[PDB]
């Protein structure tokens, strides 16, 4: 159980590091792009729809990373409480187990 939990933590962390790395890159990109938008004369509502679109593309990146964090936690919880007579309907989960 020790080495397994240890390998699971690292795995779950590797996903976390990536989410952070990716999320800061998309934020700097938006900072660069809102910079050109102020450089040129730009309508105010146009500068906000760039941030709105940029903010939404970030929530996607985090949500996707959250999904994998939950899929990984479901794997680890299932395996640790695993007992005979339990029923597994996922089969993509089961394949990972």
């Amino acid at each position: 159980l020790s080495t397994l939990e240890a390998e699971m933590a690292v795995e779950k962390k590797a996903v976390e590091d990536q989410r952070d790395a990716d999320l800061e890159a998309r934020a700097q990109k938006l900072e660069a792009d809102l910079a050109e938008l102020e450089a040129e004369g730009a309508k105010s509502d146009v500068r906000r729809k760039v941030r709105d679109s940029g903010e939404r593309e970030m929530r996607q990146l985090r949500d996707r990373a959250q999904r994998e964090l939950d899929r990984l936690d479901e794997i680890w919880n299932t395996f640790t409480k695993l007992a005979p007579k339990q029923l597994i309907v996922d089969e993509v989960l089961y394949r990972e187990l």
